């Protein structure tokens, strides 16, 4: 029942695959291959080709270090990786007409992710939504966000942020070439969860990526999220280049080696967020947060969220999450909070269950995403932007239940991907999700179209405010929650670090 | 007893009445899937000269010696053959337009037919003043096995063939009900367990639309049974090589006995191996996405579960009357997996008497009891009316072990108590007719007017997100509104 | 608190007594392997005249951050050099001739040092007036890179160079030790995990014969991480590729930092990629053959493991909490390959809990239960006198999901569980210092007197075909015979 | 009438009273005051005196936090305090005569307590059991057993057991004078309840107190009960020199300081054990459990048991063990025993009758109480060492008989003391009280004299080994029962 589907692009026609009720396009190049002088260089448009361009097949991703996440809990693959990986993937309903879109920047740390991962087929999304939805790659670690003004000079400025060049790029191609596969260019989306949602806040400051995109999605993440400091992005890069062996202002070097040692160089930093974002002043001119509250996506509007159980996640990560052990937690607090430390553990040990370190988990929640996302929404209603916001509490009970609502379990109910790679294994197989999945995926949609994510099958879902901060909360009884971190906003605010 | 002669479409058929209510049987939907027509979507009959006898059932779809109940009951085996694709009708007289109820039997997938006397449908007819039909969808790997793999898109739907019979019956009777006193534009699909599981897909199924306008689920629900192409292909695999056909070999497909797929599918052992499958052409998503977008919002949903669901199957397996610790747990990791440990937590401390006894509960919760809120609530939401019950008449038998279980509720809905070996199965109490009635009114006034108020309940409002209220069916009927409030939230959180 | 000035054959080197114990720490054995002498045989260090200090630990191993137990025990980054020969011993007195013991770390011969506070000999010198060697030797690719084919005649050996090492203070320890208090000719091996794992090497290699009379093997093997020399080369032209060494390269090799060797072996993968090879020189047959025909008849055995030893790897990988099946299929097939479908339904109807947790035994199984069987079969079938244990405390941690984890007897066998976060990793629970001394005290008992027996315990009967009989260390200490007799069964055929 | 006995201590005369069938004195030192410059040292040998030294009153406590769990409820007042607080008090049925005595360590958590409290009052035992009864005041809090060989350097070694070594001085002024008040030296049996039973069981690994006892009591209490490592010590020494305002390494801030303000400022820390044994490396070479795993102990026989309800008398300071609070509950379980708390809380709500604070009490019993018991008898009968276990089930009736045999119950029926001030509140006024108690007082006192409690008002009371866990029941009908605890130590062994 699978037939062909043929599509012009400015640069070539290409091949995709369509069943009469989606199509599929994969693998299509939206800039030139960043290899050789394009390598640390921002992406261009893509080289014409002759012929019919064959998008059966996904291209491959970016040189990236294994990631357990994928492999441990989820069955997941090795991703097939390339240095060539400038590519993205669309579903359409039909080329013939004019749907909104909806772009996808994945997350997993500025290191690891695909926009050919399973789980974010748009399938679904394009048949329930009648919406295009595209997912594509931006370079990742070393060879996408390394730092080397302060290392090479001028010639590579904006180094820090070439992964978030190709999300430009990417939107660039939506909107000149999106038409062809039957996309509205004036109502365009973009979301991401994670990285991906610390690559929208970015986008979001970003004077280049402005018109691209009139409405944003930023889950699990936000523009605080992972963003650097040039001085500090410059000591990273010396770390990494030791580790490659290059020394700094050395050209032969840098090009010669192999992007298989990029992605091990960046791998011997250790566990952690070692590459973001970085505010370069070029591509970044200032911090993302700071361009937020400037106004600078007054007009666009916002929807942004995080889980109930944000850094439970990385308990699987790192064990020492789980032990009673007061110094050590105490050294992971003093990093994310520096001076404050002593007055948010004061506070937190108090609240929550189990050891000290299972109640000092929503501290580490609160300050990786939630205060993230508080800071989103709240500035959005300062400028006067239609912002919507969202906690996910739907719990899956794998692994004793230490994880709940943890980071990365929402992503299957926005995408409806329930079903997609054996998800069931992270989420569980409870019956009752499917109605909050499609509570989140027509949520979702409804934002896309008409900037409301309100429809039939949540509760009315109020515009959130400074007032009143109304947030819905997906679970299998939604309700909308007035101010729920309201407490944790004041201890913040009064602990000298909100 | 006079004889009563119909036309259908396809022929004339001859029936049986007493002068009170008509019975025809063995009235054929769908052409024989045999031959050729093993393995693929239902077939109009064939069309016959002269007058074909209704007055005797069809074969059963063939099937394993399952005898759960049949044990205990003094039921004995269904005579079969794959040439089972028949409907029985019973109506007061040809002439009419009455409320149609079209009853999906239980048995898991793989047993039961319409001829099974506790589906009999004189009682509800005389009563309530409606046409009731009694159906056979194709049961097992004849009507369940997943060959997309094996065989490729050729035989796309082999995961729903039942369903698709079903589905047959269903437009069968929008083109012959009229003949036999029913109205087309008044038809009610009610089930229990397996079939209340297949009223859950046809709710979402695009080709069953329109063909139905009301649904009754009983100890069941769309949540149960049903899987996906990737699990549903792998279940093939086992069956084949039991089986010994190879995949790919249409000949040794075809030549097979027919027998031979009740074996292959019967070694692999208990559980719900085959069920309807989101291949997405019969079922394109998953039926609970279906309710939760209102899929089902035109249609009047009756949902419920009997009390203690699990104790049936206590009959295979005994463990469920003792204190033991260890066999408890494991029992219910293979249902519930992760939650096993914390969840037996919860439930040992509620209750009292056996830990197997208070363990029940979660049993009955996880089996049956979830995709029966799970309806109600997407259906609150949607504002589709609907209303809930749970059947809490409890069986003397087996020394009260069973209580209301899986299964029991079947006669009072029926009226069928002085059926052979229902009485062995219900005991033979006196309050049990009274029980029967006040079920079997609401269930012909749900038909009938769409509301299943009647006189010998209380007030009975429809189910929402807010109150959740719910009909207990006892000697004394009450509602207990959001009576799953505690078990609820433990399921969902830590 | 005074110092002690004592003189092995190299120099004097400057210790320290409380009264009660003395310690000599940083005491070098051999010429920092560095410049030419990376990738080389150790050899004797130059004499010096004079005293150095001996106060101070030596330099670790260079090693990839063991993040698992770094993380309960919060250690800072460990200092670490390519001049890592380094022991430390632990005496009552520079005067005497007491029994000695020599300690091999484990670590999957990547990790780990002499310096780690739970391998302390304080409390066996202090209680057993024994002395205590802890030992550094090479690690990772300067330990255990098979380079002979990549580099030609020059490295004939060096896959084993980390064995060389253990060899070479081994030496030092029989001509220097009688001035630390030891009897040169009373010497007894004990390792955990990749230690034991050297030394049933050690057991094997006929250069190491007589450096050692009596053997104790905990939670580890002769098997364990051994390589074959096709399987070393496999590995070895993989971790060049990586360093960006071109074989051949000789300057680059010697010239290439020590830590860019570590990274090398991350970017290989999870696993136990270096180990032991047998490149028919240092190790010309493989251990457990070996010790069937006889190799290593004259040397007594203890040998054991944990209960639930391969629970600890589950914190990396959850799937073994979990119950996904392919992944879990994935990784069982890839140790025991076809032999795994029998063998996960034979643990799936056994046991408790998921079915990782229910198929954990049988990882635990093949990487170390069947391995210590077969060593203790073949010493009792040469006729040399071998005596096998379980330890079966377990630890609360992380819901008590860990039982008798991998290496939680150290602690226990060195009464080291008042060092810092110890107790993290044991728990606090007061039982736990009763088995402690059981495991302490008679690991003392084995060094001097050749037998394991003590007061405390039950009658221990030796390991025999006959009944198999294993010492079990619980609470209550007690004696079961055939213990994995079910299990012994199902994974020979 | 009272009339005056006068024997002569190595340090001079000592004048006491006699009834003319006991001989009791008050505040004899057994050691000079540890004050000003003697304060944070070691106990000195007290100066001789000429003279008849008055031995009519007792002698001053340890300065100590109020006490208002049992305090309130029997309605003691407050305890006369000075800094200078080492006497001791000997009961004798005559100074002539050759004795048994025993030597009693009070509990009070090394915060609190004193020799001189009239339930543990001596008389009825000497004159029952013609022994010699010993008990003591040691230095309590900040200046017992804080531990600054870390914080204020080598001067100051051993001050984390100064307490432990309070005692130690008080046992060889018992070794070399209690002959001269009518006892043996040789036929010393030590006995003590709560902390007092942990510095029993303490002294059994301090190498000095080896010889000064030759049998031992340990009453709801254990080597492992409030002892601290050396690091968590000095943790606890830093957190009290903070609130102290003393500076390490200060000593004139050291010696000035307030005996009360020592107090204040232990108080200011919070609930708990702040200040207990400390494991220095001196005075303790090693853990009291490991040093009978080793054998230190093994020819000391030992007698050792624990109350039915121990925790139950917390109830009366947090009322939630009363409640079905599950999160508040949990939390108190959880700070004790980390990790483990889920599992074996199910297994305890398992076990058990009414609210879910009453089953959880148990579980506080078994892990600070009844496993610390079982761990050192189950030493005991490893190195071959004569070891016996009671439980003693008498429940008292106050407050709805909610306490039930709770922590320190037994201390009145040990003594025989159920009529000295305060005790029949704590008991209550059962009659059934003195049967058990004649039996419980008298098997102390036949221990102590033949190493053997059995005597003819009990049961043949079988010893405690591993191999039946005989463990004596006292109570109305007293009962020998085996393995009561069975369930508990597979359980918290086991998983
Ligand atoms: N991913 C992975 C899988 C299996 C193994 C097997 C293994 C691990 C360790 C040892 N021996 C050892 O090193 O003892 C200490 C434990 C590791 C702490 O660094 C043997 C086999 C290792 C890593």
């Amino acid at each position: 029942e699978l037939h062909d589907v043929i599509v012009e692009t400015r640069y070539g026609a290409v091949r995709g695959r369509s069943d009469g009720t989606v199509c599929v396009w994969k693998g299509v190049p939206f800039a030139r291959p960043p290899v050789g002088p394009l390598r640390f260089r921002p992406p261009e448009p893509p080289e014409p080709w002759s012929g019919v361009r064959d998008a059966t097949r996904f291209g491959p991703a970016s040189v990236q270090p294994e990631d357990r996440l994928i492999s441990n809990l989820t069955g997941g693959a090795t991703l097939p990786q390339d240095e060539d990986c400038l590519y993205l993937n669309i579903w359409s309903p039909s080329p013939d007409g004019r749907r909104p879109v909806m772009v996808w920047i994945h997350g997993g740390a500025y290191l690891t992710g695909a926009g050919s991962i399973p789980w974010y087929d748009g399938t679904a999304l394009a048949r329930e939504g009648d919406v295009v939805v595209v997912t594509l790659n931006y370079r990742l670690g070393a060879l996408g966000f390394l730092y080397l003004e302060d290392a090479f000079g001028p010639e590579f400025t904006g180094s820090g942020n070439l992964g978030i060049l190709d999300q430009i790029a990417a939107l660039r191609w939506v909107r000149e070439n999106i038409a062809a596969f039957g996309g509205d260019p004036d109502r365009v989306t973009i979301f991401g969860e994670a990285a991906g949602a610390g690559s929208v806040g970015v986008l979001l400051a970003a004077p280049a990526a402005r018109g691209l995109f009139h409405r944003a999605i930023l889950q699990s993440g936000s523009g605080a999220l992972g963003v650097r400091t040039a001085a500090s992005a410059a000591r990273v890069a010396a770390r990494v280049l030791q580790h490659a062996g290059v020394e700094p202002g050395d050209r032969e070097a840098l090009r010669s080696l192999p992007a298989r040692a990029w992605a091990n160089a960046v791998a011997a930093l250790g566990p952690g967020l070692p590459l973001g974002p970085v505010v370069d002043g070029t591509v970044l001119p200032e911090h993302p947060m700071a361009a937020l509250a400037r106004g600078a996506a007054r007009d666009v509007a916002v929807l942004v969220g995080v889980n109930k159980d944000e850094y439970n996640l990385f308990a699987l990560q790192d064990p020492a999450w789980l032990g009673d052990d007061e110094a050590a937690l105490r050294q992971r607090v003093e990093a994310v909070v520096g001076p404050a430390a002593g007055r948010l553990i004061e506070f937190y040990r108090s609240r929550g269950e189990g050891s000290l370190g299972r109640r000092l988990l929503p501290l580490m929640s609160y300050a990786v995403f939630v205060r993230g996302m508080l800071a989103t929404a709240d500035a959005q209603a300062r400028v006067g932007a239609p912002v919507w916001a969202y906690r996910f509490d739907f719990e899956t009970p794998v692994l004793g239940g230490v994880l709940g609502a943890c980071h990365a379990l929402e992503i299957p109910f926005v995408f409806n991907t329930l079903d997609r790679a054996g998800a069931d294994r992270f989420t569980g197989t409870a019956p009752e999700r499917y109605a909050v999945a499609q509570a989140m995926h027509r949520a979702w949609i409804a934002f896309a179209r008409e900037g409301n994510p309100q429809h039939d099958g949540l509760p009315e879902w109020p515009r959130y405010d400074l007032e009143e901060r109304a947030v819905m909360v997906f679970a299998v009884e939604p309700r909308v929650e007035r101010d729920p971190w309201r407490a944790e906003r004041e201890v913040w605010a009064a602990a000298g670090v909100g």
